């Protein structure tokens, strides 16, 4: 790999986009991600997102930021470039059938802890810090953008890659 990733004035061009929170089950999900540039959250996961980027149509950024369960950090921060694929040929049961894709560019990819964020409460979540959010959660849009700060200018050092 290479610092590709994290780059320095990155302006977010969130005046009108949306944020959602990205729970990972394994770090292995996050590697084979940032190679393929694809994420598939659960069929809800993928429905809720498919709806916010359809809704959003070129108009503003879904921007995702990711942690893997237990963790205590996040561990970096992509955009969702395509609706959701469900396609049409894997399965043979009726329950996994039509499983979703989709394309996401990842732009930060660098531990944040959440020490870092913990007192960014959500408003949308019971006033819970974002730290406690689940997959999926959608964060508010100032909210969003204390966050992005946080995470583009701190100063890593660690990050998935060391995995």
């Amino acid at each position: 790999a290479i610092n590709n990733y994290n780059p320095k004035d990155f302006d977010w061009n969130l005046k009108n986009g949306r944020v959602f929170i990205i729970k990972s089950y394994s770090e292995d999900d996050i590697h084979r991600s940032i190679k393929y540039s694809i994420w598939c959250s659960t069929e809800h996961g993928n429905k809720r997102l498919d709806a916010a980027y359809r809704s959003l149509n070129g108009k503003g950024p879904l921007y995702l930021l990711f942690s893997v369960n237990g963790s205590g950090h996040f561990c970096g921060v992509a955009e969702m470039k395509s609706v959701v694929d469900y396609n049409a040929y894997a399965g043979v049961w009726s329950q996994d059938k039509w499983k979703g894709k989709f394309e996401v560019k990842w732009i930060f990819v660098k531990d944040v802890p959440n020490n870092q964020l913990r007192h960014i409460r959500l408003e949308n979540n019971d006033n819970k810090p974002v730290t406690n959010s689940r997959d999926t959660q959608e964060v508010p849009l100032e909210k969003a953008k204390q966050v992005l700060k946080i995470i583009a200018t701190f100063k890593h050092t660690t990050s998935i890659f060391d995995d």
